[PDB]
């Protein structure tokens, strides 16, 4: 019974236990894959207050010495600080959490020059603004926002806004209400554009999941009266509206948003970010309650991809565009997304 | 059959496995929560000799670089050295274990001045002697005894005894035969005496379980001829009689010793310390064998609170109400201590 | 149903998950027990390509900061570098893998003097050549061989061969086609001779498992035209023919190879090394096809010693249905990794 509150809490614990027994990273335990994963752990804790989530969060923060990863120009490398900030706020204990290494990262990232800001890169991926790919909008903005809030330094939000607007102005497709992953996927309108197998624009489900899930985390903690809030609220509603509209019949979004018929089964990690962001918006009254059944159908479909031992399956491995997954494929960020969806499904 | 030797062994291993897969700490892997946990893992090893226990003990000792935690005035931060001392004795490898950080801790703890010894603290907790709260008598005394034993330096015991007597003189209720947690729970006869709803003095089950289970560990290894040994033996027998006398009908002590009716279910960690200390005393001949069925009733109750995947449940946190899913690493340690003695009965 | 491809892949994943949940070492996570274990994990990845094996390999290499253990004269302390070289080759990723600590170890191990090379030791074990005990032939040669291959430095193979020949000249019993563990077990025809309860020479199953397993790994990656290759092929063929010949009825080698009657039950870790090496050679064409049933029978007997939760049991410590070791799980994964390919 996938909608039963104890079912959902037990499924969430089992997903945590499975992933804790299978640690994984792309390049380091402090990298974006674990940052996204522990961000989901953090929200699962926020909803259930179960000590086991907080144990895992504290475990990893201590093991990593409260360090972000080390490419200071690189948004991916600060995603882990969300978990650090969350524990610092929610574990009231002196001589324990340390936010200095996060502060140091953010100061360099935001205020120091680097090759990406300088716009001197000449590659296909076009690495000529700080956040030149859409996934960055999950990795850095929610951390800068929670940092600004906890430290009472609103100026970080201004710097966040400047870079978020650059990404938005480059990659947000105003006609389709979805983000291209990077400049390669923006159309010039001719026979050399990158297209899906059915000829449509490429909009990657997890790619857009990062953005919309980043919006839900952002709006969760951004001040009510922040001077640019309306910009974020409206982007969130526009993207939510499209994602709802293109949700496949069986409830799971495919890895390709506009060419879902290219895949035989839906993909869990992008679907989990959408279900998180959607359930969040319904719970906050930003999205009409009549959308509850669509958000529940996704939840049901993802719940049925979870193995008896807790593994969250049907997750596409690391990438930058639509690719297949299978029933045993997993990743820590995919467990993280499932934990995010569950943490909001529980509040409906 | 919860009394079958093979049932108990497989239960204890599952409790270890489940806790190893769910590591936890209050402030650090070397903190008292882990020191109590791995002291239960040490005693499980000592009874069963299963290589799985010793693997887990060596893994954390090496991962922690043999260090206790860092507040050298604080008995909680040396609890972890019990496991280190146990590995140094029982893992037969020269040049593997390092007891120097434990020695550095004990020398500063016992011989150098600090603000708790100075007596100037003005808090409600009254942190005006080294071991100003009763739980400290599980954390430091058993480690100082093992250290004194392996170093053959009995002066460490004399120093242990001095501080142990301060805690006993402040907190042991000679009429009730149980310990108050700290000065706040000691009655002065005035307006803010702390009472249970039934009017009785407040004695915490796990608080007393730290003390009596610490007494069993101490007497396990203290020399038969130590000058002060009788004092610990009679303390142990007095607390044991009272703890037996107040045991609830279903086997499990509640979090409150003199007001069990304030809780709707028994609590596992305190009960496990009592069960360990009581079983140990029966096996050593300090407690009369007629008390076996009661010790056994407690083991059965706790064995039924273990989940199928090994989780030891009904453990009150360091607080949310204790529930069937609630666990702690020191609760799994206490369950392993109990099992380690039930096995030898 | 132990021969089905699926049963085999899921058994190996269970063995991995059980071992990963039960970390163990003799003295350090980078010691030989773990080197053996991760070497099985790397071969399981090589056959299956399952991302789970690679996550475990990457995890331990970063946790250990790519360091072998610390006695540079000692072959045991470099066994963990096989997994590091494996990751470096197979995880295509910049500024991630580090082979400098392995290179430093091998340069000192192979090219600098030490007390064992100097020949001054005067004990029963006779620690007077670099690799004075046969297990060292699993620990160091495969790592040297893989380092030589990835660095394009065949001079490392030449130095490997010098030390391998020493251990061969001392410890390989040419009439029995098996290795003695060290000089204590070699006969000189006096009362000091060590014998089994039945009068036979002592040949240890795991001891020999290390050698023949080492030889499969070595032959897997040594260039085909390497000038010393025939020595290694011939040795591998001789050992494999004998180990086939002495394999007990129920499929499992006992701890003692010439006195299996001194034990009630076979032992898994040694068996799993034999099974890996024998299955490897059948697959490579070095061993006759007709020996498939004998290797299949080993795999089945081993498969039946795995608990439901993945534990590989009946492994003698450094033996009972419960007894396990990390290098026993490693040997099980090695065997599986070749059985899959038959």
């Amino acid at each position: 019974d996938v909608f039963n509150e104890d079912y959902i809490k037990t499924s969430m614990i089992k997903a945590l236990e499975w992933q804790e027994a299978h640690p994984i990273f792309a390049i380091h335990p402090t990298d974006w894959t674990n940052g996204a994963y522990y961000t989901g752990v953090a929200r699962a804790h926020h909803t259930t207050k179960n000590m086991m989530y907080m144990a895992a969060l504290k475990n990893q923060a201590v093991a990593n010495n409260w360090q972000p990863y080390t490419r200071l120009y690189h948004a991916d490398d600060v995603a882990i600080s969300y978990s650090y900030l969350y524990v610092a706020e929610n574990e009231k204990r002196r001589n324990f959490s340390d936010l200095e290494p996060t502060k140091k990262f953010l100061d360099t990232h935001l205020y120091e020059d680097n090759a990406w800001k300088a716009g001197t890169n000449r590659s296909k991926e076009d690495k000529t603004i700080l956040w030149w790919w859409c996934d960055a909008l999950f990795m850095a903005p929610p951390v800068i926002n929670l940092y600004a809030k906890q430290s009472e330094q609103p100026e970080y939000l201004d710097e966040m806004h400047k870079y978020y607007m650059e990404t938005y102005n480059r990659l947000y497709d105003k006609e389709e209400k979805l983000f291209a992953r990077d400049s390669r996927f923006v159309w010039d309108g001719d026979d050399e554009d990158k297209k899906e197998p059915n000829g449509e624009k490429v909009f990657w489900s997890r790619g857009n999941g990062w953005v919309i899930g980043g919006l839900a985390l952002l709006l969760e903690d951004m001040p009510e009266d922040y001077k640019h809030r309306d910009f974020y609220v409206n982007l969130y509603k526009e993207m939510a509206s499209r994602i709802l509209e293109i949700q496949p019949e069986d409830g799971l979004w495919r890895t390709s948003l506009l060419s879902p018929e290219s895949y035989d089964h839906g993909e869990v990690s992008g679907s989990a970010f959408h279900t998180f962001a959607l359930a969040w918006g319904i719970n906050k009254g930003l999205i009409d309650k009549k959308y509850t059944p669509a958000v529940k159908k996704a939840w049901k479909a993802m719940a049925n991809c979870q193995h008896d031992d807790g593994r969250v399956g049907w997750v596409q491995n690391i990438g930058a565009f639509p690719e297949p997954a299978s029933k045993d494929s997993y990743q820590n960020f995919g467990t993280g997304a499932f934990l995010l969806a569950g943490s909001e499904i529980l509040k409906m």
